[PDB]
C-alpha cells in the first residue's frame, strides 16, 4: 500500500472526510480580489461570492476593461498551468474567446451542463450547428467543425477565428455532461477515462497555452479536475505528494477549489486509481 492509500483508509474508517475538508477551508489563504468587486465588473461575475484573486487573475490585454472571472493556476513543480474560469455569461462570451486566443489556449474542458436543476449555469458560447457564432466586441467567430458524442461526454472540434486578421485556430472542447453540480462523477474510471482523453489529445502539452477548465463557478468541479491531474503529474515525477498541501497551494491561485467533502474524497479515489498508470477505464466508463 502507498502513502496515499493508507491515508485514504484511515480517513474512511475514522470518518474524517468532513473535518479534513473543514481544515482545508480554515487553512485557506485569503488574497485581495479588489478588481472583481469594482462597480463596472458587476455584470461580469456570475456569482458574488466567487471572485478571482488580483495577483493571479487573467487579464484581457488591450481591452477597455481587462477584467474576466478567470484565474491562472500555476504549479511550477508539475510544469503545468490551468486557467480556471466561471461559466461565461451572455455578455462575457466575447471575453472568454479573447482570453482563449491571447493565452494560446488549445483545450476547453467543460464539466457542467448549460442547464442544471432549473437554472442556467453557462451561456451557449459555442455553436451547436453549422451557423457561425459572432463575437463582435472582441472580433472573434466560432464554428463547429466536428463533434464526437460518447455516452457521458462529448468532444467538439471548434474553429476559433480572428475575424480581423483572418487567422484561425482549432480548439478541442471536452464537455463532461454527466457531472452533477455539487456532486461527483459516476466512478473514478469514467473520470480518468475523460482526463486521459484530454491528455492523449496533446492539448495539455507545453507546446500550447494553459487549458481553460470551467464549470459553473469554476472552483467546484473544476477544482476536482485540476487537483487530480496536477497530482497525477507530480507523482509521475517520483514525489510522495501531500494531497492536502497540493490543494491548499492551488487554492492560493483561486478560492474555494473543491466545494464538497465528497468531491475531496473522490479526488483521493481518482488519484489512487489513476496512480496505477486505461483500456479498462474506457470499458468500465461505457463511453461506447
Ligand atoms: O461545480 C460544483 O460542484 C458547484 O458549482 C457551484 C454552483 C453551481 O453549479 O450552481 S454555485 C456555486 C457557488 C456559488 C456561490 C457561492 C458558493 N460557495 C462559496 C463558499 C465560500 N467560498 S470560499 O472559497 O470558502 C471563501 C474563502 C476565500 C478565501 C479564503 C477563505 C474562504 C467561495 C464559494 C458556491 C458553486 Br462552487
Amino acid at each position: 500500500p502507498t502513502t496515499i492509500e493508507r491515508e485514504f483508509e484511515e480517513l474512511d474508517t475514522q470518518r474524517r472526510w468532513q473535518p479534513l475538508y473543514l481544515e482545508i477551508r480554515n487553512e485557506s489563504h485569503d488574497y485581495p480580489h479588489r478588481v472583481a468587486k469594482f462597480p463596472e465588473n458587476r455584470n461580469r461575475n456570475r456569482y458574488r461570492d466567487v471572485s478571482p484573486y488580483d495577483h493571479s487573475r487573467v487579464k484581457l490585454q488591450n481591452a477597455e476593461n481587462d477584467y474576466i472571472n478567470a484565474s491562472l493556476v500555476d504549479i511550477e513543480e508539475a510544469q503545468r498551468s490551468y486557467i480556471l474560469t466561471q461559466g461565461p455569461l451572455p455578455n462575457t462570451c466575447c471575453h472568454f474567446w479573447l482570453m482563449v486566443w491571447q493565452q494560446k489556449t488549445k483545450a476547453v474542458v467543460m464539466l457542467n451542463r448549460i442547464v442544471e436543476k432549473e437554472s442556467v449555469k453557462c451561456a451557449q458560447y459555442w455553436p451547436t450547428d453549422d451557423q457561425e457564432m459572432l463575437f463582435k466586441e472582441t472580433g472573434f467567430s466560432v464554428k463547429l467543425l466536428s463533434e464526437d458524442v460518447k455516452s457521458y461526454y462529448t468532444v467538439h472540434l471548434l474553429q476559433l477565428e480572428n475575424i480581423n486578421s483572418g487567422e484561425t485556430r482549432t480548439i478541442s472542447h471536452f464537455h463532461y455532461t454527466t457531472w452533477p453540480d455539487f456532486g461527483v462523477p459516476e466512478s473514478p474510471a469514467s473520470f480518468l477515462n475523460f482526463l486521459f482523453k484530454v491528455r492523449e489529445s496533446g492539448s495539455l502539452n507545453p507546446d500550447h497555452g494553459p487549458a481553460v477548465i470551467h464549470c459553473s463557478a469554476g472552483i467546484g468541479r473544476s477544482g476536482t479536475f485540476s487537483l487530480v491531474d496536477t497530482c497525477l503529474v507530480l507523482m509521475e515525477k517520483g514525489d510522495d505528494i501531500n494531497i492536502k498541501q497540493v490543494l491548499l497551494n492551488m487554492r492560493k491561485y483561486r478560492m474555494g477549489l473543491i466545494q464538497t467533502p465528497d468531491q475531496l474524497r473522490f479526488s483521493y479515489m481518482a488519484i489512487i486509481e489513476g496512480a496505477k498508470c486505461q483500456k479498462r477505464w474506457k470499458e468500465l466508463s461505457k463511453e461506447d
